[PDB]
């Protein structure tokens, strides 16, 4: 119940991409309930980056997916003492983007520290040279493993004179609650879109918004 039906995040982000150092921080707020959630993020290192933003988007938050058919919650029923996630996003063409992750809830905002590791990104690929149109609609599938929630998804970027490159996700999401207080979920699937409301300035500010909504098959 420390989840209201409105709640604000905060984050901090700090990584490499082929070599290029960066920090980005956000502000935000949604409704954990309905799924929704946006977030004002601001390039405050490194800017303008030398890569597409679109490879960190799924970097900037699980409490806000709006668990429907009575799916246990592992997101929300890990507070107060939070979660971790860690990923890899592995792109067609060569790139590597893992990220980890710490979720805590501190004086009622929810609170991200993400680090991040982009790898092998091809010098002449569109990352690298900012040819990207954002993420297609995506579904994750998500069961217990590893005695935490393993999720697997495939998104595609789309691309600057059409075409798109594939991408696999594949993350493992560790409440940081005993596991005794824990009601697994069974195997369930989370569609998700994620749309851009406004950038500016070469993308060193981006607000972003997400929809997430967990479901069995239909």
């Amino acid at each position: 119940e420390l989840i209201s039906e409105n709640m604000h995040m905060k984050l901090y982000m700090e990584g490499t991409v082929n070599g290029h150092h960066f920090k980005c921080t956000s502000e935000g707020e949604g409704k954990p309930y309905e799924g929704t959630q946006t977030a004002k993020i601001k390039v405050v290192e490194g800017g303008p980056l030398p890569f597409a933003f679109d490879i960190l988007a799924t970097s900037f938050s699980k409490t806000f997916i709006n668990h429907t058919q009575g799916i246990p919650d592992f997101f929300k029923q890990s507070f107060p003492e939070g979660f971790t996630w860690e990923r890899i996003t592995t792109y067609e063409d060569g790139g590597v983007l893992t990220a980890t992750q710490d979720t805590s809830l501190q004086n009622g905002c929810l609170i991200y520290n993400v680090k991040i590791n982009g790898v092998n990104f091809p010098s002449n690929g569109p990352v690298m040279q900012k040819k990207t149109l954002g993420w297609e609609a995506s579904t994750e599938m998500l069961y217990p493993a590893d005695s935490g929630l393993r999720g697997h998804s495939q998104m595609a970027l789309k691309l600057v004179g059409g075409g798109y490159l594939h991408c696999s996700l594949k993350t493992t999401y560790r409440s940081k609650k005993p596991a005794k207080n824990l009601k697994m979920p069974g195997f369930y699937f989370v569609d998700r879109k994620l749309e851009r409301i406004k950038e500016a300035d070469k993308e060193t500010y981006v607000e972003q918004h997400e929809m997430a909504v967990a479901r069995y098959c239909d």
